[PDB]
């Protein structure tokens, strides 16, 4: 039903930077492992079937052994791990699928114990200094929000361009903020189309809210299974999740080696607002410590978003009820029949015509008078409302909005290219609660 | 909340108490120079240095190895000490692992030493970040929370505590308006009695406490009949070192006596604050019997503690707007339909000559305190001056004694009360409170 969903979520390739073995729970036999495995772990002894404690030291083996039998896998997140063969430490990055339990395994930069230790305590610290300075901001202003959260993420990550991708109620998204490094060209401002970022893939951001891609151009890794598996294996919780050929073409043709995307998660019962993505321009892998970090960063600029989103809103509805008992700060027209809106000529005529209703694009005749008149209210009171932004500045596309995704098409565009367009001659489109509103105010004028 | 000069009351004692809990030991050591100028009496027998080698005037960094040393080093000299905590030491002989809990104090730093599982040093790695993670998991329970009630927050928040640490009892307290304090949701064990409902007298937690909860959000107690452990400080002293923010900080006697009266031998308790910031409350845990917890978890529900406090903050605000939405949709739809309460039409004539006898907007909880009126119906009313509406009894259950106003805390006074037996006071001669946003909207009538 949804596409692409099975073609991420069990798609049999994963990422080259790091390897991944996956286990029997029960009998600690490998029942999954990537071609790339044999070559990174130093192994030049691995089958299915094959005990994985045999690959690792007996403390890393006795070790995971605590770590399958465990109530919650992810605490013991991630295990410093040496190999057999090499002797080079790995993190281990644990988790459990429909089949067993899955180990990713992903190399160690710094080899001294200290040094590594220091630098995740390190990590975690900025985490939660980052979020403390993010708690100091006033309330109300999201933009301000938005703009440290993204100097911040960039200050811990080091990308090269930090920003924040906010979904608009026609699942088309827009660069709100952006923390570029100076001599990238921006992205901020640009809007791009829903099929961009498939449901699919905003679904599987609700339920995993951290994704690193460290080389868009690295070939990716099959991951042979054993035969006996029923279907190929749900490598959706695997941080060395190979991302799919259409974006990595995408990301490829964007300027973006090396990706990072952030959910950001509010309510309306969890709801995707939008993301914090991140680009190099070469390829680049932060380790674990920071990833969690920047979830953690990410968890609190979620729910401080939610709560600005919350109060804004009954404030404002508030605010209406209470203007209601200044009529021209009642609503969000421009026009009340005073104000934005023409003389008694064209009332005139709109009022000879007129023998619940409104529009948001105007009766061609008296709707060239003015670029203003664009939107009427009618139910005896007339509302003008002003048209839209008439410029939207695409990056590549535009949206159509009878435009979906499908599951075969595995080919992006060619650029992303700054283009401007024009859309049709429209006012704000009105929301029905005004309409309500309209409608009682009404009945309060028919009666007195 | 309450202003900071006009608390004294147990102040000096609990900030300075000279006594620690058992379960650790307390090192006080100059900024500067790494000498020792302070030191707890179980001090040497927990880190095997029992026959010197610990006195009175000696470098701190020789009991420690010298990674332990060094990061020290770099912890004094850091711009938050705060936030290196935990720091991480093992023992120069003996090798024991300790968490070291930093505190810059007036004269020097506190450095509480816990002791900590031996573990392996490849689950090091996934010791620095347990904090967050376990933070991240609980602070994710309330993020797939449905926005608009305050009932499943705190039960959700309590469960979470519970299921977290692991104390047979957890539950939500919340300061009323007049300071005494109401369990709102819990999650005791299945074999205990609940405490919910219950309240409490606002001299069970002095102003001090309240205010110290602050700027320390976590406190524990592994045991108060456990014996309070003396700590030895330099002659040169003036006075007793700042406890203030030490994590082995012994609680003051009463607290103890009232810990061990009301059944809770261990005790851990995390304020709650909201928006010159308010404790709204605290969320406490009881346990049947000891029960001590590593640091990083109680780092963990501190930040749980943040974001249940925002949280929180949020939802009460919400709610605000909607009942103020509510009371003035209302209004503006009567006085629209226009063009038990009493209108100069019911929904008599000695009422009106007491009222125009009293006269001579307003609002009273009670009539006896116009008499006339108290010859129970017509329990308390507001006046809008003509406009009258009449209100009105409900029950509350204290647990041990009633909250009286004339309570305040008493500095010399060191014994709780014996029975905490839930009883219950019915309540005539006050009547429905005329909140704030309601004695305005009639005003705005
Ligand atoms: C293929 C023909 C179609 C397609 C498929 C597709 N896209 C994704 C995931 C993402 N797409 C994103 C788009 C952007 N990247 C940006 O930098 C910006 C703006 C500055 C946009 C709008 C983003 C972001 C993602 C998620 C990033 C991540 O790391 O996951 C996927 C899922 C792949 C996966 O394996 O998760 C797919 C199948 N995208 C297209 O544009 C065409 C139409
Ligand atoms: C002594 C004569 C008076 C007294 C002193 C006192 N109380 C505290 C601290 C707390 N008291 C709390 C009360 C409760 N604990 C509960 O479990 C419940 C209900 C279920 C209540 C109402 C709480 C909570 C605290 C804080 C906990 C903590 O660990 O600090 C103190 C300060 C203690 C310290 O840290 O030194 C003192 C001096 N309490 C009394 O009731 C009598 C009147």
């Amino acid at each position: 039903i949804t596409a692409y969903l099975s073609r991420i979520q069990r798609g049999g390739y994963i990422q080259p930077f790091g390897c991944m073995i996956a286990v029997d729970e029960s009998s600690f036999r490998i029942i999954g492992y990537s071609e790339n495995a044999r070559e990174m772990l130093g192994i030049m002894i691995l089958a299915m079937g094959t005990d994985v404690r045999s690959l690792f030291t007996s403390s890393s083996s006795i070790l995971l052994e605590r770590a399958f039998v465990a109530r919650e896998i992810t605490l013991l997140n991630p295990v410093w791990i040496h190999s057999k063969n090499t002797g080079k430490p790995f993190y281990a990055i644990l988790h459990r699928i429909d089949v067993g339990v899955v180990i990713d395994l992903e190399p160690a930069r710094t080899e001294d114990p200290a040094l590594s230790i220091a630098g995740a305590v390190q990590s975690q610290k900025l985490a939660v200094r980052a979020i403390s300075q993010l708690q100091a901001l006033p309330g109300g202003d999201i933009k301000l929000l938005c703009d440290t959260v993204v100097e911040s993420v960039r200050d811990l990550t080091g990308y090269d361009r930090v920003m924040v991708y906010k979904f608009h109620e026609d699942e088309h998204g827009e660069v709100v903020a952006e923390s570029k490094r100076d001599d990238l060209e921006p992205y901020i401002g640009l809007h791009y189309p829903a099929t961009d970022i498939p449901q699919a893939s905003r679904f599987l951001f609700k339920q995993n809210r951290v994704r690193m891609i460290v080389d868009c151009n690295a070939t990716p890794v099959l991951v042979v299974q054993d035969d006996r598996l029923t279907q190929s294996m749900c490598l959706v919780g695997s941080t060395l999740r190979a991302p799919h050929g259409c974006h990595s073409q995408y990301m490829a043709n964007m300027g973006s080696i090396a990706s990072l995307a952030m959910a950001v998660i509010i309510n309306g019962s969890m709801r995707l607002w939008g993301l914090v993505v991140c680009h190099h321009t070469s390829s680049r892998c932060i380790p674990f410590p920071l990833r969690y970090a920047c979830e953690f960063l990410m968890q609190a600029f979620g729910l401080q978003l939610n709560m600005e989103l919350q109060l804004a809103l009954q404030m404002s509805e508030k605010r209406v009820l209470r203007t209601q008992t200044s009529i021209m700060d009642l609503v969000k027209c421009d026009g009340a029949a005073l104000g934005v809106a023409p003389s008694e000529v064209q009332i005139k005529d709109v009022v000879e015509w007129l023998l619940g209703l409104s529009t948001d694009s105007l009766y061609p005749g008296a709707a060239a008078l003015g670029d203003a008149v664009c939107g009427m209210a009618v139910a005896f009171l007339f509302w003008f409302r002003s048209h839209t932004a008439k410029e939207i500045k695409w990056g590549g596309a535009k949206h159509h909005p009878e435009d979906k995704d499908d599951g075969q098409r595995m080919h992006p565009r060619s650029s992303f290219q700054a283009f401007l367009e024009v859309v049709k001659s429209r006012s704000q489109p009105w929301e029905t609660a005004e309409m309500d509103a309209i409608h009682s105010l009404q009945l309060i004028l028919r009666d007195s």
